[PDB]
């Protein structure tokens, strides 16, 4: 079957065949679309077919499909699975798998960079301290003094589901959130629950507005352990505005390294529950969502007041005006400190080019419109006008339950 | 099953069961989501009529009554004998309001029950249609205090006597292809504008020329009509701070009136059912004015604001976008012409959703269309999970007439 997607701004129509290799479900049915829904131990039996699918894809990618190497590898894995119930990926397969999980992430607008991913193999890791060391090396490498480099660190895969490696942080670097008895929130409201877990685990919180959270690391299914990332390794950017000298006085800053660490990387049926990865920020992630979401830093008012906008009626679009300036500030500050960042215009334009390229070289590019379109100025970015097809391909990055909800404490 | 939708800004979770009554396909499957795709017999008729009448009598607290059974049999006998049937005025009104109620892409549905329905089912000619339309335009415009309305022309029969309004909206500006290769006026209407010329219209070759109505009655060829200029309310766009804004020579019409959709009620199809409400600011300021394929005025506005357009990261496009939208709203409010900003409209929809969930078990909504084209996440709907599904009565898209009309 063939599926056409059209860009209503350019009339460019693309054809998708890649979706044919989509196995996982989407949540939608022929009677209902769940396209805006945030989130709608294996047996030897269902493992080899998953392994075979992957290895076939891998060997096909290196132009060795059907080769003796390919056939031996399949037999090797088959025997290993029957012999040990699981199997180990070769380093090459790991790197290939990691890159493709990114390539397949339909909610990621930065995928034009997928082939350039530095993969750190941390499968020989056995303890939390070991994980800490690996993560520090990842942060230092990825940060590269402001010239950010995409990277992923992969810890040991799941075995029986009772020895999982997990990074309890949702992101390697995030600011603590603190619920005050008066009901107000200090810091990032999104991290209050995790911050409480850290404190409970022994973390001495400086209770500030921008305290870098400590890493809570779980190795081999053991209870997690706290570690403080060396401050000298955490790059941060003070936010100021090019024209508004008072903006800096808002006391705002943000870390330069976005590093998701709570997702599960699935490769050939294998599950890597601890696989922190990082690239670099798109301006709006911070300027629109982290700063202006009502449930996050929510700085729209204070910024609007300082700009002395007419906040008596929404129709003055004061929120919209303040929103722009704030995002101008974020981009300006990062560029000024020479810390990698990309604006939503550049990033979405790049994604369209990436997408078109993917349709031609791969027959498609699963994309989640709801997530791809920036949270501000939607229609003035090309992606808004681009029809997209969302489906799931493996390898992939999947959500997994928060560890504190499933962990058996020792 | 019983699906739930969560709002990630307020954690509020709502359960949807209304979807369990959906009958039409969405275009999606268990393997692929087409949520961002813009356009994914007597035997067939009675079940549809039955479905409708059942919900109708259910809505009037007379489900399973003799009146219900009687009507059901009457329509039944009517279909068997006439291969179709006629809706009672009451059923017509109910159906029209519900088609709106079910429009998953409309953010202004909190207004659904206040629709004024004009029964034009006795219409027979294009002049008759013009008369009905003029009356609709004047009624809905209400000197600037817009009132929602829909005018329903005769239902489909054998498909060869279909009533159709060729315009996409009762009021739109013409578009002409110039030698320069550029486009004069609204690029979106270039084709229709030519079909008017190709039909007789004398285009003034302007930037904002109110197109003429092309009405089709009983399948006959369509006829042109100039909407009494005095009936077409327009708003000059000026900025509440940039005195130079007026120099752009921009203006827009106050009445948004979709006229190319098909109203489906109890299996019956009304191919000519122009309807109107009022504008949400972004429709004009963001889409009509800033879309690259539309009046695409960002650069011009940017230049006059004298901001660095060298780098995209200066966010000049964004800065200018806001000003253009502040101007649109300002101009409409200044001239006392109804209009709603995206913040207010989205706030209303969230409220509407909640009402619909507790009063009807849900609300089909298309997130992709509901979220405004600018400042998405600072509006509540961005954080609102929505379930999209099709319910009837409904407003459906239909082929442009000039691609099906046999002159
Ligand atoms: C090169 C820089 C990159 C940029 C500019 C970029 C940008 C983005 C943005 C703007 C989002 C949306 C975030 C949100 O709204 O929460 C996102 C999501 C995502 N990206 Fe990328 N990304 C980049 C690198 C990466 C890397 C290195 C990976 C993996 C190897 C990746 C995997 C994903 C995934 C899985 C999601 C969805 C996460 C979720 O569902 O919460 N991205 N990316
Ligand atoms: C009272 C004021 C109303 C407001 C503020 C409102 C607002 C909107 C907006 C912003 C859109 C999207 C427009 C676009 O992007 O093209 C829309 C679409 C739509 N509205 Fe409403 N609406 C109103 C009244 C009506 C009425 C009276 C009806 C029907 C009786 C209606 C039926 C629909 C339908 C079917 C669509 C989708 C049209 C399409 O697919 O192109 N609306 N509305
Ligand atoms: C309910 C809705 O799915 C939700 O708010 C989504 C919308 N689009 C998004 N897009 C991105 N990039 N990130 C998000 O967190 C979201 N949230
Ligand atoms: C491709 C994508 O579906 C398309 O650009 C949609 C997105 N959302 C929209 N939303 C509204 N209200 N109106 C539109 O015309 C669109 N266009
Ligand atoms: N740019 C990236 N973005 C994703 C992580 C940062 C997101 N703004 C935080 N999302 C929090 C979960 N709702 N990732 N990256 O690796 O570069
Ligand atoms: N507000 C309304 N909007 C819909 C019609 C006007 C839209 N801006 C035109 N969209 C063209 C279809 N792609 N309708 N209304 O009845 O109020
Ligand atoms: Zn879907």
């Amino acid at each position: 079957r063939f599926l056409k997607v059209k860009n209503w701004e350019t009339d460019v129509v693309l054809t998708d065949t890649l979706h044919l290799k989509s196995t996982l479900e989407t949540g939608c049915t022929e009677h209902i679309c769940m396209g805006s829904i945030m989130l709608p131990v294996r047996t030897k039996d269902q493992l080899f077919p998953l392994a075979k699918e992957f290895l076939d894809q891998y060997y096909s990618s290196i132009k060795r499909f059907g080769s003796k190497a390919h056939m031996d590898r399949l037999e090797e894995v088959n025997k290993e699975i029957e012999s040990t119930s699981t199997y180990q990926l070769k380093d090459t397969e790991l790197i290939y798998g990691a890159k493709h999980a990114w390539r397949n992430a339909s909610r990621c607008v930065g995928r034009i960079q997928w082939s350039k991913l530095q993969v750190f193999d941390a499968r020989d890791c056995t303890t939390a301290h070991g994980m800490f060391n690996y993560i520090c090396n990842h942060v230092k490498y990825a940060t590269n003094k402001g010239n950010l480099r995409s990277a992923i660190t992969i810890f040991p895969q799941r075995t029986d589901g009772k020895h999982d490696f997990r990074v309890w942080n949702s992101q390697l670097i995030r600011y603590a959130g603190y619920k005050q008895p008066d009901g107000s929130t200090l810091g990032d409201p999104a991290n209050v629950q995790f911050t409480e877990i850290c404190i409970q685990q022994g973390w001495k919180a400086p209770r500030g507005r921008f305290d870098v959270l400590p890493l809570l690391l779980q190795a081999n299914g053991n209870d997690p352990e706290l570690f403080q990332i060396p401050p000298e390794l955490v790059l941060e950017v003070p936010i100021r505005h090019p024209k508004f000298d008072w903006f800096k006085d808002l006391g705002l800053k943000w870390y330069g390294l976005p590093a998701v660490s709570n997702m599960l990387l699935e490769i050939g049926g294998l599950e890597f529950s601890a696989c922190p990865f990082s690239g670099w920020y798109m301006g709006t992630e911070i300027g629109v969502r982290d700063y202006c979401d009502n449930s996050r830093y929510n700085i729209l008012e204070e910024v609007a007041k300082k700009m002395d906008l007419d906040m008596r009626k929404t129709s003055s679009l004061w929120k919209d005006q303040a929103l722009v300036e704030i995002n101008i500030a974020v981009l300006y500050s990062f560029q000024s400190d020479k810390v990698t960042i990309v604006d939503h215009h550049s990033a979405t334009e790049s994604f369209i080019k990436h997408m078109e390229n993917e349709y031609r070289c791969r027959g498609g590019c699963p994309a989640d419109w709801v997530w791809i379109v920036p949270p501000m100025s939607g229609s003035i970015t090309p992606v808004f006008h681009q029809e997209m097809l969302n489906y799931r391909l493996t390898p992939s990055f999947e959500y997994q339950p928060d560890p504190w909800n499933t962990h058996v404490w020792k």
